């Protein structure tokens, strides 16, 4: 009796609509490396179930203005988090997702049928590439630097390079059908990135729990990530473009910034 | 996985508070059935489960609640599909909160009223050795059921104006049990009401012009029953005569 992985009640009241979980740091988004311990909710996380309750609360969704200031943080205690809907606009929402009262994430909702759903041309960015990289090569050279490093790069086949963008081809772990079926981002997707990002960040010129996030544009339910068009936008800022086999873009995320220490 | 037998979940989203329950027929409260067909659903199972959204939209949470001027009109049934039945809850600006219960593309109204958590000042009482007293004949449970599946009747009291029952309540108190405020099997004790006090079919309709609910898992041992089919005042008390419940202006519609 859950209504999806990270939103588990509607806990509704004269006072507010709103969703209420209950984690312990071994639920799906929390999955971790041989159990748990003290750390920060999963960034990708806080867009998936605000995306949830938006949805229940109610095709395409755009999220703009999102924050997460004050990290929330699991493993330690049970945590119970809640997320609140509220009116903004005609056709605007409000969200707010927070704990115990301290609010770790906020952000605006529209609901919008996207006219023009775009894509990328992957073999023509696949043959402008200066390099190709395995996953350990990605590894080896993220090793080399001292502020940036990382354990895991099992969700990267290989690392398109070319001056100003990296094309990340996926291969995100396997997860239920069912399951699957309730989520639009991967549990295992911010794992991938992260190395791939921080590799775009070496080659032009640590994580708090915080992000801002100026636009993120859903274009369709349960998009297939095959690949991951990754760029600077126009302190480091990105662009993150998500898109299957033949380039069609699922996710588009504008203006996405992770804080650090 | 179940906020309460009657409420199975709260499915509140932007244009409105509420709570969702799917049922069979097969359910503990519709238990007595003459066969395995379509019926109506019974009377009080809509005052139990508009008093459970409405404690359920709350919470500080006060023992006291009034109904006022609930009406069911078009009856729901049950046991012939699988019905989804919806209780909405709108709040009003005097503070008091009106219910519709509704199902079905094509959206039908059960059930209203209004809802108005109090603090009752003075709970009444029933001198229960004084209105045994006076009456006139007392039934056994046999004697009753002569008359007229049902059970849970110990004695039946009848006085000119007034029948007071002895009821004989199985009280599980069991965690399903601590949920309800009229005990099951209670709803089918309103069915022979009218027919020991007066001495046609019903169509599953009512009105009830007021409901007081004085505490919360009130132990009800007698109901004392008299005219306000006709309209009645119903009171349910304890083995001491203090009264849990009271019914004003109770009216159960005939089908001719």
């Amino acid at each position: 009796d859950i209504l999806h992985p990270l939103l588990h009640k509607n806990t509704s009241d004269l006072y507010e609509l709103r969703y209420s979980s209950s984690f312990t740091g071994q639920e799906l988004f929390m999955a971790d490396h041989l159990g748990n311990g003290q750390r920060f909710f999963p960034l990708i996380a806080y867009l998936e179930m605000a995306r949830a309750a938006v949805k229940q609360a109610a095709s395409g969704i755009r999220m703009s203005h999102v924050a997460t200031d004050d990290p929330l943080l699991v493993g330690d205690d049970l945590v119970q988090v809640h997320v609140g809907i509220y009116p903004e606009d005609t056709g605007e929402l409000a969200y707010k997702i927070y704990s115990e009262s301290v609010v770790h994430s906020h952000g605006m909702v529209e609901f919008t049928s996207f006219v023009e759903v775009p894509t990328l041309d992957l073999p023509a960015l696949q043959a402008e590439s200066s390099e190709i990289l395995t996953a350990r090569q990605c590894y080896e050279l993220l090793k080399e630097r001292g502020m940036a490093d990382h354990s895991e790069f099992q969700g990267i086949d290989q690392v398109y390079r070319a001056p100003g963008h990296v094309l990340v081809k996926l291969s995100l772990p396997s997860i239920t059908m069912e399951t699957a079926e309730q989520l639009v981002f991967h549990p295992s997707l911010l794992e991938s990135l992260l190395p791939s990002t921080r590799y775009l960040i070496t080659e032009a010129t640590q994580l708090d729990g915080t992000f801002t996030l100026e636009e993120l544009e859903i274009y369709e339910n349960h998009p297939a990530v095959k690949y991951a068009l990754i760029r600077f936008s126009d302190t480091a800022t990105l662009d993150i473009e998500l898109c299957d086999e033949a380039g069609r873009i699922g996710i588009r995320m504008r203006g996405f910034s992770m804080g650090s220490e």
